[PDB]
């Protein structure tokens, strides 16, 4: 798995990401947590995003 | 299972109202009655069955 | 895993409750649940049509069961 | 499996069906053949349809 | 297995031009070079990898 | 099976790719790495792309 170190680094370092969804909508926030199926995106509000609904995870700055 | 399950369980036991957004953009509302590997039973006017595969985000109305 | 789908659909079926089945594309199907398996739901209306679970967003009863 | 007898009888009896796609498009034709993942829709032209792209299979007449 | 494989193989061996419609409505064109459980390699000006999960229909330019 | 040699060939040769998403948005960059579920695409930043959201991976130069 490359997924787990990619997300885990962005979570340890508290990097602001943009999570684009498969319908077009972008979301922005810090990655509070994740597991095999979902990512907890902690923003103004902490929301759970299903990976199946995600197209790409983009760090706002080069880490 | 180690983020998704306790997130959805905390919501279910505390009976917190949630916004469940589908991938097609619609926003369902209500309280989580129960959930398994595939579906979430969401209760409001009736108990409706929502397939996880059709959900983008789950948004708790309080932390 | 199965625990919940089968009892939920069976309750509607046995009680012949009219359901709205919403598709992920926003189209809404209507009718009675005639049967189901792991992947499909047969929805009886003017005809018995086969609906793929993968294309279903929500199953919504018409009356509070 | 309920799927196999449903499709098999529409094929044996050569019933014209109106398959539906998860994007909106409807296809019409007879079911020439199928397996676990695809259905062969025989029309003016034969085309293989992936089930994952199908929402519903609707017979044009009550069989 | 038994419909999808020999269909995509007869297309590959006979080098028949096909139309691969995606679920988003785009029509890719070209010849099947190879395929496994998940992807189809479609050759035209280059060889592009098309994920089956994103395909609605495969339409051969001849029977 | 075919994915790996395809992506590895693009990666090793550092061939720029267009990755089309199922929503029709096109991403661009180099392939850094990939696992069973994701492709790390390096452009201005290293972004993680979910395979489930990809329709087609397209090279810019014929291999």
């Amino acid at each position: 798995s490359l997924q787990d170190p990619f997300l885990n680094a962005l979570r340890r370092e508290r990097v602001p990401v943009s999570i684009w969804l498969v319908n077009g909508i972008k979301l922005q926030g810090q990655i509070e947590s994740f597991d095999q199926f979902v990512i907890l995106l902690k923003n103004t509000v902490s929301q759970m995003v299903y990976k199946h609904a995600i197209s790409t995870v983009v760090p706002s700055r080069p880490v």
